[PDB]
């Protein structure tokens, strides 16, 4: 477990810290002997009543305030030092995590939900800081000090008051713990209720009409009445429970305390204690109660922190599926690719055969079509590709090579992406064009967003390029969110790319738009293209097109050739799919004559 | 003016808390009287040190115990009683807050976001859970002290302390805010590039594909570092200025301390003061720096609470637009309700008007049924009936009289909707299908079920009537909510009854099974049915239709004596309405055929 140091100095500071613990617990327990003399060295005579004090004496009163002062002040650098070592190892570990997170595989994350994701390592490391916090800056401290005074207790006033000193910590904890772990009893209830007020009255606001068409109003008014009244009579009950809780932790104090006077004034009859030896025993004993007030609204949270750490730990225990074998290649520098599938049958889960015994060539410079209706497996063949997946029974070649050999990161660099819904990060517009590649001039970056035509978008909006978008920002259409990712993929400047359902934009009009821009910016410049469609209408200019069904390829041709071909698969997928677009266009023509008075 | 005082008699326990305030400071400030009459009546002969102790001092070290106890019990029991006072006023303030918000106007409650009304009542209660407690736990018991230590002082000792122990108090908050308001800039930042952390590693777990699709990954993962170390570096400092805060703070006390130990020395050279007085002066000075520690995370808290306090009363400033005027009309006893609309102009923003000039009749005992294209205004009837808006021109009478006139609640009360979108409840079914009538004999409710063919719901449902439907449990479709609406306006029995649009359920066998079901029990049994349809083919068997044209209505009479009507509105409508209908009907069957693998 943890191991936050390995080979540097940082364990430096590690030390300074226990040295500035240690060294501040001292300068604690020695402020009442500095009490206890400075009352003794006042116990004489002073018959002239004019003399000024002893320096002797005004020395040890400086003593008194130079170790008050001196107790804190180490006690505040200790913690000012030890969080130089904190704040380290959660910048550490949350970047490692991060960073081990998305050299999983894409199975992995698409099982995990992402918020028990950033939820599981948020809280992660606040489970540090609460439990190095609960070592360092209480159990340590509390622990020494403890050790320190009854230590001087058996040493200077003998074991019958150190007994009773460990004897009231010891109580004061299975006390404070039996009644602490006892008391979550009531806030448990008390925020329970109170979602119980909180949901009756957000339905009774969103609601409101409902409410209104009906009687109520009053039934539901007490009926908040009744959920608030709950949660009045539970807070009720922690207010009481807490003054319970202090009371019984001062009323230990504060008989140990008197019963040790007791105890005190016995040595000063018995000629064995000075009456600075009453205060001693009073201010030592006092000074542990202190800190003590603290570590009880912990054992539960070192129990939670303890395992929300360890599931943060857990997650870079997850093994890596998809990897390069040893001596991997890179591979074609200045050639076009080609691609070609062997006997490719995939899914996910064999339950789920999607791919079945899939071959075919995607040539080089080419534009290559996939289409299918739906169940066909085209959904399918980027991710295999991109190697997200591994297929099953057969291989997949560019360029005569099976690229399981290649290198996984070298190959995906060669291949740029039009994905159907286009991601947008909570960033600048300008932030979000450049993610295509980093090290973009200013120049680039405008051409390309001149080139893709996303211009109007810019101008139209008032904060320009620098407008957030994102899910919390401002939306943009599905064209102009398309239109970026043309733009993103010119930045990139791959060899091959996909163009996974580019163009389902619900709005016909403004694929018409989408499909010239893109028609422009890649035609057969060497660039190996294959477009995944279920609308064959866009991809009818392709120089191949491979059409699948059920998961196995049925044809192969181009746009005319399969169209001729008699008893084709695709003659009926382009004719229902006509058929189709002529019904919904001649629908949304008379839901527009609806659409307005007459 | 958070009026804890008003006019039951719970003023009489606001007292006893104030009580145990005033009699818990008195109990604490004894304690240094205690502590330092043991000190002085100990400083005696004993020349026999077998003597038992005498019973003077053994009641003064009782007297000591029985005093730090008791000064805390009180603090404890002064909380408690004072949560019951509260917690009483939250629950007063969280119902008339809600019971007024409903008396609002649905133009109101549909323009403020819902969410923000929310917030804006669990944060009003924040405010003053804060306020109350910085009041009675916090500022006058720390006022009171100061006040009665500075009068001790004074008059035991001489202003010459006094001057010092309350200058050392101002010096404490006059830094320690001064410091604190400072260093805020400090969390304020840390968790802002936590936030920024966040979205980074939230935004690089969605968008994986996009960043797996890219160069990137670790582009990304030092975009996180950047925040990762903006968040370090800024905790740090926070760290720090903590350190300088407890530091600084421990400074005044120990110096105010420690100098007042010389100058009380001096005073026992003087011969004025004994040494026990040397720890009177300190324990007093020293029991007023505990609860001060506190009372610094406030200031801000006193602000952020006090308009957090605010604008959840701003809520009861709000003005109800739509009341009824001073001695209302509730009126006709056993008569059918008809109502009819003169010269009605109504829209939202007086400048877009949708109602324009209206006027018809809507006769009693009839169905009568109201229908038009988009912008006919039909669209807004209810809305006027129900008085939830007020027309800007023109009236509208139920039985001759002005609704205006009406108690809002006598008229709203003989008016049931079935709506489009019928809304669920976090319940049972059985509570949201009794919560058309409150007061229904549980048999009552399940005759309703029956009638309204909900009955296979309930069985189809795994926990039966018990069952949580809402959004927060489990869903139902369409069909099924819209039948549970027609089950509540039976159990209210209205006189009045309107089907706003009831049945567009995007599900069209849906739609017969329910017109089946709302003809049954609907048919004129001294029941007025208003219905608002734009499928004209579901209301032809109404007594009469009215047909509405961009706000004003245009023909009016039956189905068939409509349709028949030369170069009538209704026979253009019926036209598309049909055509549009067969369409859609088409396209359903189309979609079919390319929706599976054949
Ligand atoms: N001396 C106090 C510090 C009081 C204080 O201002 N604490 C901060 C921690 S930086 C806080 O967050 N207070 C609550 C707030 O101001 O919202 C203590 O350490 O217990």
């Amino acid at each position: 477990y943890i191991w936050p140091k390995g080979n540097n100095k940082v364990r430096i500071r590690v030390l300074i810290a226990l040295g500035l613990l240690i060294s501040a617990k001292i300068l604690n327990v020695q402020v009442p002997f500095f009490f206890k003399q400075t009352i003794d060295s006042m116990n004489i005579a002073w018959d002239d009543p004019t003399v000024a004090l002893p320096a002797a004496i005004g020395l040890t009163i400086l003593c008194y305030g130079v170790a008050r002062f001196g107790s804190v002040l180490f006690g505040e650098l200790r913690n000012a030092v030890f969080a130089k070592v904190a704040q380290n190892a959660i910048r550490t570990v949350s970047l490692q995590t991060f960073q081990h997170l998305m050299k999983l595989d894409l199975g992995w994350h698409l099982s995990r939900q992402t918020g028990g994701l950033t939820r599981a390592m948020d809280r992660g490391t606040k489970g540090i800081s609460q439990v190095l916090t609960a070592m360092v800056f209480h159990i340590i401290p509390i622990s020494f000090e403890i050790s320190v005074v009854c230590g001087i207790l058996t040493y200077q006033f003998g074991a019958s008051f150190a007994a009773i000193t460990f004897s009231t910590m010891l109580l004061y904890s299975i006390f404070t713990i039996k009644t602490t772990a006892w008391r979550t009893h009531f806030r448990r209830d008390a925020n329970k209720a109170d979602n119980k007020a909180a949901s009756v009255a957000l339905d009774s606001l969103i609601n409101f009409e409902a409410v209104k068409y009906f009687n109520n109003e009053k039934y539901l008014a007490d009926k908040y009445n009744g959920s608030l009244m709950n949660y009045r009579d539970s807070q009720i009950k922690v207010s009481q429970s807490l003054a319970f809780l202090n009371s019984g932790q001062n009323l230990i104090f504060t008989t140990a305390l008197t019963a040790m006077m007791y105890m005190g004034c016995t040595g000063v009859i018995g000629g064995n204690l000075t009456v600075g030896d009453l205060v001693l025993i009073n201010q030592l004993v006092f000074q542990l109660s202190v800190p003590l007030n603290f570590l009880g609204s912990v054992y539960r949270d070192l129990k939670q922190s303890l395992i929300d750490m360890e599931t943060l730990f857990k997650l870079r225990k997850n093994e890596v599926k998809i990897k390069n074998a040893e001596r991997p290649l890179m591979l074609p520098e200045n050639v076009p690719y080609d691609i070609t599938f062997e006997n490719v049958t995939f899914g996910y889960h064999p339950d789920r055969k999607i791919l079945k015994n899939a071959s075919f060539t995607i040539p080089a410079g080419w534009k290559t079509a996939i289409v299918g209706s739906s169940g066909s497996g085209k959904s399918t063949i980027l991710k295999l590709v991109f190697r997200f997946y591994d297929p099953e029974s057969g291989r997949i070649l560019i360029n005569g090579r099976d690229i399981k050999e290649y290198d996984i990161d070298a190959l995906r660099k060669v291949i740029g992406v039009v994905p159907q819904d286009t991601p947008l990060f909570n960033d600048t517009i300008w932030e979000n064009v450049k993610f295509g590649r980093i090290d973009a001039t200013d120049e680039e970056v405008i051409t390309v967003v001149e080139k893709a035509q996303l211009a109007p978008l810019i101008k139209k909006l008032p904060q320009g390029f620098d407008t957030i978008v994102g899910e919390r920002g401002l939306m943009i259409s599905g064209g102009e969110k398309q239109r970026l990712a043309i733009a993103r993929v010119l930045l990139k400047n791959a060899r091959i790319m996909f163009f996974d359902e580019a163009t389902s934009a619900l709005d016909t009009h403004t694929e018409q738009a989408l499909l010239r821009t893109i028609r422009d910016n890649f035609t057969s410049g060497s660039r190996t293209s294959v477009y995944i469609a279920h609308r064959l209408r866009t991809i009818a200019d392709a120089d191949k097109i491979i059409v699948l069904d059920n998961g196995r390829v049925r044809e192969e041709g181009k746009h005319l050739e399969l169209l001729a071909m008699p008893g084709s698969l695709y003659r009926e997928l382009w004719t229902i799919q006509e058929d189709l677009d002529h019904l919904e266009n001649e629908l949304k023509d008379q839901q527009e004559l609806w659409s307005h008075p007459q």
